């Protein structure tokens, strides 16, 4: 009776374990950090695997941004097809994976109470088990600890794939994070500091342990990750052969990763399938991306060069007595509300192109600024001056207890809140941190 | 021929009148203001019962607090169960009724035009009848008619279960509301004022009604929206002892609330289904409730904490000749815009701050503005000067004809509208107002 | 094997062919303008036609006023039939035509994204053909071409029935939106500045050729739609002869409009289906009708008397040397924010006022301003002086390059955006171009 299927359930249970198992197919580039992170990144593929053999559904979460995106679809483009081939329904596919954006650099509440709320459904309704979630491009920081605490309450196991710093180390190789998630990969474990490992990379590199089949199709995608998210990184330059070969060069991949950051700003918390996969190069179909790459780039481009025409005659920018050179602008002011650009990615626009007038290594810092918001950015210059956002931000918070001063980011590029009744303090007090800096 | 499926129909038209009538299981607690509601209270139950044993689906719109979410999820743990007896399909529940928060204080027109439009296509394309619509915690106000003028276009039957002042009183017993919903329990009818009696206390009795098999899970219910909306009723002092002997003293009953209130927040729209069950302490998972409300708890009250800590040193406050204590602050100045805590949340926050310091018996007057708004608290002590918001409201709009002042609410409590570039006019003249009151 | 598949399926497409042919069935009124584009309009109906004979989905995308609820109703009035007729399963009418407003004056990426993402779900999952796409009251422009360059990445055949000019002619009668899509009925290719010939009317025509059976049913639909759009064309004053065979009088008319712009501000980006089809009179159910318009329409009246005399105060009107009336009046400042109704609404409220205490003959300019934008509503009248929008918009980008000035719509009717800082610049050098006007 009982006996009977409890025998039968624990044998299934390890011959899940052992089909689950991926191989080691080593990775498509040479890296002394991916050779560092194979353990978890074969841990995170054996979690994947093991969720699609036993039917359970999937959510994928990942940041709404190249990187974010590419690494995303990387990751459905092996699993579907293992779905595909388990299970017996044809509706098994869009049923039991789940691909959502999270347009915030964390795991919002909105996002976490939408996916228990769905998958809560899902298990009464039709006796779903409950998913494995797997966070990407996203997830491997503090502010993502409530997002976790809400889905522990509900047995939910954990896998993230990210390259954000985790910050709050409890020792070496472990951060807070690490204690509310299964298996966290993150180059910072391994290299501190190593961002230049892009989620895209790393997802690419897993979703070939999850499925060796897909490899072909998908291993140009970290060539637009780490394009995407500006890597400098030699992993990268490797990456990039492999879009080489299939005749994309550095200026396409730029092009699409433009495109990307494009469509998503408009398609909003929808996940772009049947556009993404065609902008990305993933399906036989060359013609179609073409017309949407060809079709949509200067479009792009054009309202890119249209709104820095417009914006840079208001942007203030002074050399300070140490050599910093100071851009600042009012973006509330001085710049279309609502529209495509974003302040964040207006003021990378303004930023690029400070840098392409005076060097990278020219040492340029801009602060991009609303009533109530700051964002900033430093080239890479801004190194020799030690400077480091998160440690200023510390510094303003405890000047201005009464101005509500939040955020961060690297320590070269991010963005601050503020009360916006007193901008003016906090600004001026920030420009006094900056002619501060010693070379 | 239509004789035969005549005379059978006249016959089950009879049964379900029969089948549906409530016993009489009397109340949780003492009280005559319940005894005098008691037929209003029965017909309700009859009226619900009735729609579930035909198979007609309902909609029950509920307001998005946690007095509002407690008495919608009490009247949903009643009726699912019905449904299922007398449904052959396991899909019924699913299908047969949907609870839907309503954010504002009154049914809106987004909501009741999404709830036509639906119920249409439900009609249109599966053959279902018309809902009966259930409104809780909101619907028995003027404000509610024009919701209710369209649904009397589609012959849709409307129950209320509120506790709000109709205000606009046509005899001793009944209000203008009135004539457009075909049963209102509200214990405003019965005694003037008695604003206590809270939605969720209400909504359990009825559920008891609807279904007496309910009463042992959600006995404990009424403590929790009363917790919620700060009911000091001699009812609540009884209902409280249920809480109690499922192990829920005050404290815990106030983080439960606390917790509602910051979840749905963040779930919005969405009606926290999977969740807010786990909360409400409804399921026999005591584990997940409690790592539910001991993991989300801790951060509510770091949020809170500080957010006043940072908004404090911006609140005026006077007292004044007359012995009022006069708080002001700017929450677009001086408070995270878009964030938890709302501004009417912020402003309770900050209020109850004053009366931990001062004391709730001590004249307090809190006013939280922005660019149009200003929410206003006035603390028990207020009623020794005859304070009136609502009067105030109406001298306001006569004295400022251009200003478009609007809104009230209690006499206590309430929020108040109009046009920015007269706002300084708007709080003055308010001001003013205050200091005239007298002892 | 594969020879008997294709020769079936080659005299498929055959009797495909001629079956969509529609029959010439004139037209409802005389109009040199609608013979000229009798070709244009039974094409538009042929390739409608042949889509639902092939079991082609169909998208209908119109813009969210009354003129475009109409036509978008008097095509779905005529299409949903012959989808029934031809489909075996009930279903086919919810599945294989979708019907959705957009609320901008074009076809918004967020709207086509959405289209491109939910037609590919479709096709993936249920073998779905791609849609024909029809827009109506939009998409006959330049700023409509974004839209047709994506959805020409998919193969997608595109219908577009509107009245807007078109702007950039590339020929005669041909403009540059025209090469990207099939065909494009409107009265501007055969009749430059012939606005008054709207969607609605265009539509109706249209909806004939695919279903001369609905002709009973929708005949009046025009005079609603010219009402809407304030049309005082010649096939405007035939049309609402059919009007007034049901018994609908030129003020009926007008409540009607009202009351469809009102209902759409709240449900928004939901398409009205089961209630827009009772306000247009469509179906036998008069009762409905009545309650609907005759609930409905008093509140409608009250809000707007309300608003206009709150904020006519705070109108500044001058009579300029030229003779020119000129009002302004700030929205940000003086009107409710987020509330029915809209600034251009409330533009549109005191512009009339102003017509009627003056007359639509005299010169009136009503300029409406926001931080960053500003709507301009000008009187037959202004046609003494040459007024024209978009000569003073060009002007005005060229004077303040700055200023991020763009927009304009109608030589006399539209909206300017600009940068929030230099809306003082933008609004004087605006008045100094008014000023300027000679007779
Ligand atoms: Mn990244
Ligand atoms: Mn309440
Ligand atoms: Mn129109």
């Amino acid at each position: 009776p009982g006996s009977h299927m409890a025998e039968v359930k624990r044998k299934i249970e390890e011959e899940l374990d052992r089909r689950a198992q991926p191989s080691d197919v080593g990775f498509l580039v040479k890296s002394e950090v991916l050779e560092a992170l194979k353990p978890k990144i074969m841990k995170a593929a054996f979690m994947i695997r093991r969720a699609i053999f036993e039917g359970r559904p999937i959510i994928l979460r990942h940041h709404a941004d190249t990187d974010g995106y590419t690494a995303g679809v990387a990751l459905e483009t092996a699993i579907i097809p293992l779905i595909e081939k388990v299970a017996p329904d044809p509706e098994a596919r869009w049923h039991l994976f789940k691909r959502r954006p999270s347009r915030a650099p964390f795991y919002e509440l909105e996002d976490v109470l939408k996916d228990i709320i769905f998958m809560m459904e899902d298990h009464m309704r039709f006796g779903d088990e409950l998913p494995l979630v797997v966070i990407v491009d996203n997830g491997g920081t503090t502010e993502d600890i409530p997002a976790y605490k809400r889905l522990k309450a509900y047995g939910v196991k954990i896998v993230v794939i990210d390259h954000h710093d985790p910050r709050d180390w409890i020792s070496e190789d472990k951060a807070k994070v690490d204690e509310y998630v299964d298996v966290h990969v993150n180059p910072h474990h391994v290299k501190r500091g190593y961002y230049e490992l892009t989620a895209g990379m790393l997802a690419t590199e897993v979703a070939r342990y999850i499925n060796p089949e897909v490899e072909d199709r998908i291993k140009h995608l970290p060539a637009i990750a780490g394009t995407g998210d500006r890597s400098k990184a030699p992993e990268f330059y490797q990456y990039l052969e492999y879009a080489k070969e299939k005749g994309l060069d550095e200026e396409d991949l730029k092009k699409i990763a433009e495109v990307i950051d494009h469509e998503a700003f408009y398609w909003k918390f929808m996940d772009g399938r049947g556009i993404i996969e065609e902008i990305l190069l993933i399906t036989g179909n060359l013609q179609r991306h073409r017309m949407l790459v060809e079709g949509i780039y200067p479009e792009v481009k054009e309202k890119q060069e249209k709104v820095l025409k417009a914006v840079l005659p208001h942007v203030k920018s002074v050399v300070l007595p140490n050599g910093i050179r100071f851009n600042t602008i009012d973006v509330e002011l001085y710049a279309p509300k609502f529209e495509y650009p974003s302040p964040g990615k207006l003021s990378g626009i303004i930023h690029d192109h400070f840098k392409e007038q005076y060097g990278e290594d020219s040492p340029i810092l801009t602060l991009a600024y609303g009533p109530d918001f700051a964002v900033v950015r430093a080239s890479d210059g801004m190194a020799k001056y030690n400077f480091d956002l998160n440690k200023i931000v510390k510094i303003l918070a405890e000047k201005l207890p009464d101005a509500g001063v939040e955020g961060g980011g690297h320590s070269y590029a991010g963005s601050i809140k503020f009360f916006e009744g007193k901008r003016k303090e906090v600004l001026e007090a920030f420009a006094k941190e900056v002619l501060k800096l010693k070379a």
